[PDB]
């Protein structure tokens, strides 16, 4: 990537690469709902948003002439289209299974690009180290399953499951993963709310993003005053939290997590 104040990501996983490594991206795509969804690791005005990640502005790299681009492999335009407007690499969110064994190769592979092994090197220590010290903040709640989710739109959740990015977090601190049905690559899976309903006895946050208006709508149906887990006082709307990001949205999840049931 020889220049690295002329690099573009095209997607948050690889922003979040960057960013834990000190890099100041030259470009991102969709910096906009950014701000929504993965929320942390804001980002410096002067990063120029290079379109949605999906429907990135060709014209606009062609100007911008990156020095190197950065993508999530499997997710938006065609890397062979894309080699076509500089040189670049797509990363890996997972293998299938473990999402953060992928970030944790994802970062260091990156670093390798860059020269910043160093940096590489103390992010990861301070990384680790950190969901270590956090550790004995769940060691009360003992073997009640939790249930990570997130409103779509009002007729559907989405469940993150075994292979999401939190679940090794969640292994690392003891808390059963209440969902243990099918999910996507990525992770999770979107459902009817009434599939919530099974869920007597379990903990539940809900990430937002910007979405009260269609919370209220939610909460005011009659299905979900009359949840379980929700009459039971289990229920928690937590901070935005970005799902298929790497190191950085899992130390934001232990954050938020542990504010939640810490």
């Amino acid at each position: 990537g020889i220049d690295p104040n002329r690099i573009v990501a095209l997607e948050w996983l690889p922003v979040e690469l960057l960013l834990a490594l000190g890099i100041v991206p030259y470009g991102v795509a969709d910096t906009i709902n950014y701000r929504l969804w993965v929320s942390e690791p804001p980002l410096p005005d002067s990063v120029i948003d290079v379109g949605l990640r999906t429907e990135p502005n060709l014209e606009l790299l062609t100007e911008m002439k990156p020095s190197f681009m950065v993508w999530s492999a499997g997710y938006g335009p065609s890397p062979e289209m894309l080699a076509r407007i500089a040189p670049g690499r797509g990363f890996n969110f997972s293998d299938g299974k473990q999402p953060l064994a992928m970030a944790r190769k994802s970062l260091t592979e990156m670093a390798d690009l860059l020269n910043l092994q160093s940096a590489a090197e103390t992010h990861l220590a301070q990384y680790e180290d950190f969901i270590r010290s956090m550790k004995p903040r769940f060691v009360k709640r003992g073997a009640r399953p939790l249930l990570l989710t997130t409103l779509i739109d009002p007729r559907h959740m989405l469940v993150f499951g075994p292979n999401s990015l939190f679940q090794e977090i969640l292994d690392e601190y003891g808390i059963p993963n209440a969902w243990q049905g099918e999910t996507n690559f990525w992770g999770s899976t979107a459902v009817s709310i009434d599939r919530l309903a099974a869920y007597k006895d379990v903990d539940v946050l809900c990430f937002d993003h910007d979405n009260s208006k269609d919370m209220d709508a939610l909460m005011a149906t009659p299905l979900w005053q009359a949840m379980p887990f929700v009459r039971a006082g289990r229920f928690q709307r937590v901070p935005a939290v970005w799902f298929y990001g790497a190191t950085l949205s899992a130390m934001h999840f232990v954050r938020v997590l542990d504010n939640a049931i810490g």
